[PDB]
Formats: C-alpha cells, structure tokens, sequence
C-alpha cells in the first residue's frame, strides 16, 4: 500500500520459504548462500521441510547472547541446491528502537500476510515462555498463533523476526549484522 510494504514485499517474495518442524509450519528468513534464521522454539533437527521438500539440515545453531542468556534466534545452514539473495547489508548494526515497522508472514495457513505494527520499542529482557531471553523489540499488535518466524522490517532495514505476544503486544528476537559475518 506505501514504501514500507513496497520494501516488506521485496523480502518476502526472494528470501522467505516455508519451513515445518515437529512443532509446526513457520515464517523463515533466508539470509545468504544456505544459512536461514527460525525461532529456536521451532526445535531444529537433522531433517526439516523446506516448501514441503525433504531437506538435510548441515548445520544448527541456537544463538545466546556473552551473559549465556537465550537469543531465540536458531542459524540454519541448509542443504538446498539453491542460494539466496545476500541482504546482510539491510541488517542493523547495532540495538535500536524503530518507527514504522511491518510484520510479514507467508505460511499455508496465513499466505501473503503484511501487518503494519507501527512503533517498535528496543524492549530489552523478556521472560519468553518462562525462558530469560534479552535483545527482544516490542510492538503493540495482538499478533497470534502463525505468526513465529514473521520477518520485522522499516523501510531499508530487517531488524527482527517474531517470536511470541501476550494477546496485546508482540515481540521479536533483534536480527544484527554480526550473527552473519564469515
Ligand atoms: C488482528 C487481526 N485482524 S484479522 C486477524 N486474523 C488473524 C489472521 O487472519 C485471520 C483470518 C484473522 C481472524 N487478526
């Protein structure tokens, strides 16, 4: 509808697939070459699907912050015969608040889904279903059930993916530049 969307859609379209655990169908992020981020709650195994195609998991990595606190972002490298679109530029650098966000989700359940979740605030220590979890940003949507693994944008910049809510406001895990140097 605007250049926020414009800039959630360019995302969604080149660098989301469709990922199911044994704990469901969710919302992830391709960032480079084979690495994906899901939320850690998606309990990564040796084995996932990737647009309902059987696919190896190479590597997997439930990131924790240097306070050896939960992230509740998990790093997947894939074995997919297929790279993605490189947007580590768009990552942020640092923890900041934003104003003008979407929150985009493409699952069987919720297609081509965008939701403008105005402010977000840099939320810090969240108690995530009873997990300690820290670098979290808070939106006040009453975002539901689906929507995990939701890519959070601005305009220019990929700052979060979503990993839980409270019926009022939603949250997501910080995504930043140096979980993806090589
Ligand atoms: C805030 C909000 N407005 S409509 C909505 N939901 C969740 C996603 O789509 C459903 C069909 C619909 C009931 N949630």
């Amino acid at each position: 509808m605007g250049p926020g969307f414009d800039f959630a859609q360019a995302i969604m379209k080149k660098n989301t697939v469709i990922a199911r655990t044994e704990k469901g169908e969710f919302t992830m992020l391709g960032v480079y070459d084979r690495v994906a981020v899901i939320p850690t709650h998606a309990s990564v195994g040796e084995i996932i699907y990737i647009n309902d195609v059987e696919t190896r998991v190479l590597d997997a990595c439930a990131l924790r912050d240097l306070t050896d606190t939960n992230l509740e972002i998990t790093i997947v490298k894939l074995d997919r015969n297929q790279k993605f679109r490189d947007i580590r530029h768009f990552l942020p650098r640092c923890e900041d608040d934003y104003n003008d966000a979407v929150l985009s989700v493409h699952t069987s359940k919720f297609p081509n889904m965008y939701i403008p979740v105005g402010q977000v605030t840099n939320y810090g220590f969240l108690n995530l279903g009873g997990t300690p979890t820290h670098r979290i940003l808070m939106y006040n949507f009453p975002t539901r059930a689906g929507q995990c693994g939701g890519v959070v944008t601005t305009t220019g910049k990929v700052i979060g993916i979503h990993v839980g809510g409270n019926g009022a406001q939603g949250f997501a895990a910080m995504l930043l530049h140096s979980y993806f140097t090589d």
